[PDB]
């Protein structure tokens, strides 16, 4: 269990998998996610949104003719998302934001 940027990176960089508490919007949606509520700790106690893919629809991540980008929530407990998010590239690049994708800072 963990919800910190470096914690997710260490966990993933070592076990190449997201912490035992990261489920993407994919499942969050079929699981029964609703905008007029933003559920999470209820249907997923101690869990966070992450594991999808980030089609760099912001021109804020390094691209290449053969690679992929994925996002994941950061610093969460029980409620909804926030402005803290982590971006991990298929090239093993680690990117982090704090204003909600607005700006981005690299960490590893």
């Amino acid at each position: 269990v963990i919800n910190t940027f470096d914690g997710v990176a260490d966990y993933l960089q070592t076990y190449h998998k997201l912490p035992d508490n990261y489920i993407t919007k994919s499942e969050a949606q079929a699981l029964g996610w609703v905008a007029s509520k933003g559920n999470l700790a209820d249907v997923a106690p101690g869990k966070s949104i992450g594991g999808d893919i980030f089609s760099n629809r912001e021109g804020k991540l390094p691209g290449k003719s053969g690679r992929t980008w994925r996002e994941a929530d950061i610093n969460y407990t029980s409620g909804f998302r926030n402005s803290d998010r982590i971006l991990y590239s298929s090239d093993w690049l680690i990117y982090k934001t704090t204003d909600a994708y607005q700006t981005f800072t690299k960490i590893r």
